[PDB]
């Protein structure tokens, strides 16, 4: 059977979110970026709601909660994207939403082809490692907890306890399918290494995002209120390396 905390995590996963994109009109650079931002605003709102039901999280100081959402949002959404593309279209298309799915041909014509390719690494890797939903749900929580300020958080003790709690839960998640100490131990390394590597992938998306933000009026891309808030609140500090990424390995 499934360990209780893992079962809870599945019950609090967000519902399907639509882009609201008008697919009865040809893709333009403007229209895609507008749709992706509208969709992202909605996904981040659902991440915030999610976090209010995530055990441990509401007991961190409110300022730590805000900071962790502001540090981790891009990671959470690209990781979510990865999981949907894996589960719904065998990882061979980018499943942003049910009404916004890019096959490779549509990616090629997007104007951010290589960004699509960067993002496409995750679901291909999911296919490769055959990640289970139980492993995914634990890893996703660890991403939320994967960077802290250089001075630490106000609720550092509680945070350490929460992060350790979810690391122990991933170790239980691995034990469900994988049998053998050797196999389980190596799988713990693989999954935690994947999380480590996401720091580098996310940095590329952060730089693309901030560049597009700066040039938004010339490019005619709308940046929503919360999106603009999180960008202005932490993105340059993050890109500058003025935060502490938490690595599982050397
Ligand atoms: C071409 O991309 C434009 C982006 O750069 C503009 C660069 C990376 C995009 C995010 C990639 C992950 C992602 C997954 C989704 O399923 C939908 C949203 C999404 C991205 C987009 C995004 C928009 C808004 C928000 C939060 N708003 O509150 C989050 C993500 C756009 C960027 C950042």
């Amino acid at each position: 059977l499934i360990p209780p905390l893992i079962n809870l995590l599945m019950s609090i996963e967000p519902d399907v979110i639509y882009a609201g994109h008008d697919n009865t009109k040809p893709d333009t650079s403007s229209s895609l970026l507008t749709s992706l931002n509208q969709l992202g605003e909605r996904q981040l709102l659902s991440v915030v709601k999610w976090s209010k039901s995530l055990p441990g999280f509401r007991n961190l100081h409110i300022d730590d909660q805000i900071t962790l959402i502001q540090y981790s949002w891009m990671s959470l959404m690209v990781f979510g994207l990865g999981w949907r593309s894996y589960k719904h279209v065998s990882g061979q298309m980018l499943y942003f939403a049910p009404d916004l799915i890019l096959n490779e041909q549509r990616m090629k014509e997007s104007s951010f082809y290589s960004l699509c390719l960067t993002m496409w690494q995750i679901p291909q890797e999911f296919v490769k490692l055959q990640v289970s939903q139980e492993e995914f749900l634990c890893m996703k929580v660890l991403l939320l907890l994967n960077t802290i300020p250089l001075e630490g958080l106000r609720s550092q003790t509680q945070f350490e306890e929460m992060r350790s709690s979810y690391i122990r839960e991933l170790i239980k998640a691995i034990g469900l399918r994988q049998k053998g100490v050797v196999s389980s131990s190596q799988r713990f390394y693989q999954l935690t290494k994947l999380l480590d590597n996401l720091h580098d992938l996310v940095k590329q998306l952060h730089l693309y995002c901030l560049n597009t933000f700066i040039q938004s009026r010339a490019l005619s891309v709308e940046f929503p209120e919360m999106m603009s808030e999180v960008i202005a609140a932490q993105l340059p500090k993050i890109l500058a390396g003025m935060v502490k990424p938490l690595l599982f390995h050397k």
